């Protein structure tokens, strides 16, 4: 999940 909302940075 971490990465899936960090990929907007």
């Amino acid at each position: 999940l971490a990465a899936a909302l960090a990929q907007a940075l």
